[PDB]
């Protein structure tokens, strides 16, 4: 278990894209927490989006992305429950290209 | 009464300036309007800011700038009412420099 270092672009409009330390422990909430506090830094946080608002995608491959939440199908589910899922119950990997984006 | 182009910024991140096309009888909140669908056309409407999310600002000398907004202070007042402001009472020039800000 170590920090991920990952590129993340938010989908959109025409911001660069920034770099953005998360931990492998942190729960996908919290990576989008962290996400949106490195691009909302200079707004207030009355009008940032939440968590909830934004999905964050993972391009695996050239054809193949993945929706990265807390809770989905690949969930470990552990005595009844399912269990949160990580950054690193992904397996995202180092300098991993991720985009957030703007839902519904 | 003309259309005026408007260069606007969007303050808080990164973006590019937009050429935004307003008229001289919006009102300010109008004006507003045409400017987030401009800036938000490749995102959800569910998630755009609103016209009372923001601040329009015109940056009219180095020193000088003045919040633009549909009733203020320098508002005509006509039989007892306020007149709403449009883009014409503050007599903003074509290619005016104006600012977007995301508020509290
Ligand atoms: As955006
Ligand atoms: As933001
Ligand atoms: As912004
Ligand atoms: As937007």
């Amino acid at each position: 278990a170590k920090p991920r270092n990952l590129n993340v672009s938010f989908q959109g409009c025409g911001m660069d894209s920034l770099s953005v330390r998360a931990m492998d422990t942190d729960t996908l909430t919290q990576v989008k927490e962290k996400i949106l506090e490195a691009f909302c830094k200079n707004v207030p946080y009355s009008q940032w989006p939440r968590a909830e608002d934004v999905d964050l995608e993972w391009f695996a491959s050239s054809t193949q992305s993945y929706i990265l939440r807390d809770l989905d199908d690949t969930s470990v589910v552990e005595d009844g429950r399912k269990k949160l899922n990580t950054l690193a119950h992904y397996k995202i990997p180092e300098g991993a290209s991720l985009a957030m984006s703007l839902i519904d």
